[PDB]
């Protein structure tokens, strides 16, 4: 324990966040007593167990591209910092939910072409306000075929399912063996396909923004990673001259981050570490110059108490996932010297400002005046379809990262301010990472065996 925060109950919290989520028949593993069995009919309105998986955000339905964005950066965060998870004993705990999640994807691929994309209307699903156990509105299952495809989400759920036959190969080596058929099958079914024409189930909220080449790549070098198979590294390679654009030109856009839409920058800085290339180099340094000291005379924006400020919904989201990638990247030999020490303290800055450095955390039931009312259904679990009844929320959804501050810092602290105080699966998933390193760095015990247990 060496540095400001008590970075390992962080990351042990973070994880436990994942708990909360969960949809269907809970298994024995599960560590709290306040989530049940729910969505038990999901699929079954086109003949199939869909049930498992994770309710996306403060509502209920189930919208597999962030859910497998999320999928992917967990497996990621155990593919580099695999060590700071066993000494921390969180090892156990952040494999079952990948574990889980990756199940969930494997249900959803009941025919090589076939893949199923999301279980729940959203417009039913959010005009109800009460916990997940007692829903009664229909939960429709939709999915992509060939004749009606998603690319972006089928390709994304090959980069989770390849990641997950990586990590969790020593612990079930025959459900590696299978995530890793259903991976190699749904990006074969993305190539073939290169269309999202099929997905609109999301439309309105996961909408695929930059297209399907960002995860094409990215699916690719998971795949690469998975299998040393030659074809798919050139495949990632190839995808590049695809990625993303600053609109009217052709140079990459590396004024975003990386993200449930956008994958490029995670891509381009496993590419840079697989083949040493300047290109891959050129394009991560870009993107994490101009989060940090600046690119071509242009940094991203920071608030006064140093929050690197992309967009006023999920700016924490952001932050943090870019401080994933900064020390990924600065952990690499191949790192420039000088911005080893800028990415690293980079990333140190963003994962305490979550934790509470203006002098407030942002993680629920961790640290100092964390958020107490965030957007959250089932959490707050009311019994009157009530976003007022009960007036303090019934459960502690610990280690939920909310969307954050506003650019002035300032932050309120409201279950109807779905902007700032919402929660979701992709929000945890690079936070989960970086503070895997923040932990091996500086440390902080986790609270032995905890359990959010009412
Ligand atoms: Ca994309």
């Amino acid at each position: 324990a060496s540095g400001s925060f008590n970075y390992g109950e962080a990351l042990q919290k973070a994880i436990m966040f994942y708990e909360f989520q969960m949809s269907g028949k809970l298994p024995n593993w599960v560590r709290n007593n306040w989530r049940g069995d729910s969505a038990l009919k999901d699929g079954q309105d086109n003949g199939l167990d869909l049930t498992g998986g994770w309710f996306d955000a403060g509502d209920h339905v189930k919208f597999n591209l962030p859910m497998s964005y999320t999928g992917t950066m967990l497996s990621w965060a155990v593919y580099e910092y695999k060590d700071a998870f066993v000494k921390s004993g969180q090892l156990e705990h952040i494999l079952n939910q990948i574990e889980w999640v990756n199940d969930y994807f494997v249900k959803c691929h009941p025919s090589k072409y076939v893949y199923y994309y999301q279980v729940g209307d959203g417009s039913k699903d959010h005009a109800w306000w009460g916990p997940a156990e007692v829903m009664q509105m229909e939960r429709p299952s939709f999915k992509v075929t060939q004749s009606s495809p998603g690319s972006t989400v089928v390709a994304e759920t090959a980069a989770s399912l390849a990641a997950a036959s990586i990590v969790l190969k020593d612990r079930n080596p025959t459900k590696a063996a299978t995530y890793l058929q259903h991976a190699k099958e749904l990006y074969e079914f993305a190539e073939v396909t290169k269309s999202d024409a099929g997905y609109t189930a999301a439309n309105g909220y996961y909408n695929s923004w930059s297209g399907f080449y960002d995860e094409l790549s990215w699916a690719a070098v998971w795949l690469y990673l998975a299998t040393n198979d030659s074809t798919y590294l050139t495949k990632a390679e190839s995808y590049v001259q695809n990625w993303p654009k600053i609109s009217g030109s052709n140079t990459i856009d590396y004024k975003w981050a990386h993200c449930w839409d956008d994958v490029h920058n995670g891509a381009a800085l496993l590419l840079a570490k697989i083949t040493g290339k300047d290109i891959y180099k050129q394009i991560i340094e870009s993107h994490l110059d101009y989060w940090t000291t600046g690119y071509n005379g242009e940094r991203i924006k920071y608030t006064p108490k140093g929050l690197a400020w992309l967009d006023q919904w999920g700016s924490l989201r952001y932050a943090t996932t870019t401080a994933f990638l900064a020390f990924v990247y600065s952990d690499w030999v191949g790192c420039p010297s000088t911005k080893k020490e800028i990415y690293r303290k980079f990333g140190e800055s963003q994962i305490d400002y979550a934790l509470g450095s203006a002098g407030r955390s942002f993680v629920v039931g961790f640290g100092t005046n964390p958020p107490k009312r965030p957007h959250h259904r089932t959490a707050h679990s009311s019994w009157a379809d009530s976003q007022s009844i009960p007036s303090y929320h019934r459960h502690t959804l610990y280690g939920a990262l909310v969307g954050g501050p506003g650019s002035d810092d300032s932050y309120t602290d409201d279950i109807s301010n779905y902007v700032n105080n919402e929660v979701a699966c992709d929000y945890n998933a690079g936070f989960v990472g970086a503070l895997a390193k923040m932990y091996q760095l500086y440390g902080g015990n986790p609270i032995p065996d905890f359990k959010a247990i009412e």
